[PDB]
């Protein structure tokens, strides 16, 4: 499995775990709303990277980077709605920034070839 | 990240819509919590998420494809808001606030989809 | 908001309400469910007509007619399963038919 | 409605009713679910037949008829999944398979009937 | 028809594997990580079958790509379930090996 060696994949998978653990203490009203949306956005990041590294490769990473942004927007909504405490909001934000850096450095090296 | 979307009026206004829709829907009947309520929330959330997703894309055609998906979600959001008001789930006053926000978010999105041509 | 002047949207939304009434007495176990799917299909009709009038137009109308065909079959399954009042079914049928005509009318001035 | 006189639609509708009734013995927790997947696939078949028949365009009609047939094929796989998972009664699995073969033939004859 | 394809046959076995794996997941995840995982696996042979029953080759390729998307989403979902503690190691390995199998068979269809 080639993607499994990528920093971008490893750091994005760690992010996904953080999301699932964040959404556990969310209201139960929200299980199929924001929490299902956060989880679908997060899962899409490593999934798409993994798909890319099976190859066009750039297009898959572009999709992953869009999902990152969707996640980041939905994390902010969580914060604003009072579903997350600062300490956890900050942990996820930093991790999102980390995934962004690793993913664009990977996208950039692919474009240069 | 880099968050160019955070700069757009369409996004800031969308994000405000999310909070309003969440507010408005807290008073909806329990029988709708996973029905209409969950649908209004998802659709409202879907809008800024889709703006952000598009803005992160490489080409103009992709940006627009996602902005177009965002306006679609606004259109279903508005339909559901109106239906909730007809079934009498919403109080008339904040039902009016939501509608102005809907027109606004629509304007900002529309203007933007046209900046991309 | 040009769509609100259209007979098709007006009658769409009237159908959405008819579909809510029709399904409020559907079995509880079907709440998420046949009742949910019928409610989403309905909402889809006016939503797509709205998205249409703001513009491609012809294509959103085609999507609206799509959901109406899905609605119509689900309403008919519901009757066959015995979920709907025998007279409420025929009222919905007639409304489906009206929406269909109005959608087809507006879709034809293409 | 005009489409309600097509056998392919009538036999589709009977199939969809069979599928709703088939899922009513599935675990309550699979409601969202193979149960939802089966039903979505099923509903799609007569819905697309009816939509094709309303189009003036014959090739667009045929296209809709292809979608219906893709959905039927989707349905058949999902019915085989339900059986593999022990969700359905043998006889019901058998009744549904036979209805599926019947709708395949009827849809295919209709597709051909417009070359 | 598509039932003579290996990607289908092997997809179908993965579905049974994923249903069994999630049988022991926490009830609190029923609707859930469990449902999203089951929904993803079901979709793989479904899309193969739906694409294959389409006359057109463009549409066949488009369905096989969705199938592969869902396969990636399932794969990451399985590993997240592992990290959360929801599965036995032996069980996790078998599905991993099966995912590898469906992937190679899918890729060998998307090449024809």
């Amino acid at each position: 499995r080639p993607h499994e060696r990528l920093d971008a994949w490893r750091d994005s998978m760690e992010l996904v775990e953080m999301i699932y653990r964040l959404t556990e203490v969310f209201p139960d009203q929200e299980r199929y709303g924001l929490t299902a949306q956060l989880r679908r956005a997060a899962v899409s990041i490593p999934s798409n990277i993994a798909e890319g590294a099976a190859r066009d490769y750039s297009r898959f990473l572009s999709i992953a980077r869009g999902s990152l942004s969707e996640l980041d927007t939905q994390v902010q909504i969580a914060a604003r709605l009072g579903y997350s405490r600062s300490e956890d909001d900050q942990s996820v934000r930093r991790q999102v920034d980390l995934v962004f850096a690793k993913l664009t450095a990977l996208m950039n090296a692919l474009r240069r070839r």
